[PDB]
């Protein structure tokens, strides 16, 4: 048959050499759709088809399990990942530490700092999450360009179109534009993690491969290839 994935826009490139591989080894089609986690979270408690449900964070997750539109025994956290700030390739911006006393102002220069949409992307939740712990919040919201999702956060720093931009270490990795020039300490946001489930009423044995081939070896290669950490 055919299975469908609503993943976190983040693992847009890991999903699709996954999909790829799973292709050839067993012979089903994997389409999957790219999208903030709070999205695709909406559309399956609308009514999306959906057979699998990856998510950025654990809020969007627990989200769906509460519009009852989750096989709860399957919900797992499947990666970890890290939450950095990324500068155009040939940015001259040089590395810098994050911390109560570090100046946004200066670094920014009269720019944006792009993230993803506080309101709710997950990559925006985070990274809030983290500014207003390190005190820099209130300097900061009239500052940002906030997008869609993570990779359109990404985009913005990629066409310089901002100087900065917070995203997640993994999508450095798959990035051809930029380069990380900060990573934020452990301790200033939640544990960035990736819940995965079936959809409820999907859980059948086609289903149930790709879950079980999600958590395998020839996947988790391509998890750590590009940036993700396997839990």
């Amino acid at each position: 048959g055919k299975i469908t994935v609503f993943a976190a826009a983040s693992l847009t490139n890991a999903m699709q050499d996954i999909a790829t591989q799973f292709k050839k080894e067993k012979g089903v089609d994997v389409v999957s759709s790219f999208a903030s986690s709070s999205t695709l979270a909406r559309q399956i408690e609308a009514g999306a088809p959906a057979d699998l449900f990856i998510s950025a964070d654990q809020k969007w997750m627990d989200y769906a399990v509460d519009k009852k539109a989750i096989d709860t025994a399957t919900r797992q956290t499947l990666l970890g990942n890290s939450l950095v700030v990324v500068a155009p390739k040939a940015s001259v911006q040089k590395d810098f530490t994050i911390d109560s006393k570090t100046n946004w102002t200066s670094l920014l220069n009269g720019g944006r700092l792009a993230v993803g949409d506080p309101e709710h992307v997950p990559a925006g939740i985070y990274a809030k999450e983290a500014l207003q712990k390190l005190g820099a919040w209130d300097t900061l919201s009239p500052k940002l360009a906030p997008a869609e999702d993570v990779r359109g956060a990404l985009a913005l720093v990629e066409r310089n179109e901002a100087p900065l931009g917070i995203v997640y270490g993994s999508d450095a990795v798959a990035s051809k534009g930029v380069k990380v020039v900060a990573t934020f300490p452990e301790d200033s946001h939640k544990k960035v993690e990736y819940p995965v489930a079936v959809v409820e009423g999907h859980n059948n044995a086609t289903v149930k491969a790709f879950y079980d081939y999600l958590k395998g070896p020839q996947a988790a290669e391509i998890f750590k290839r590009y940036g993700f950490t396997i839990k």
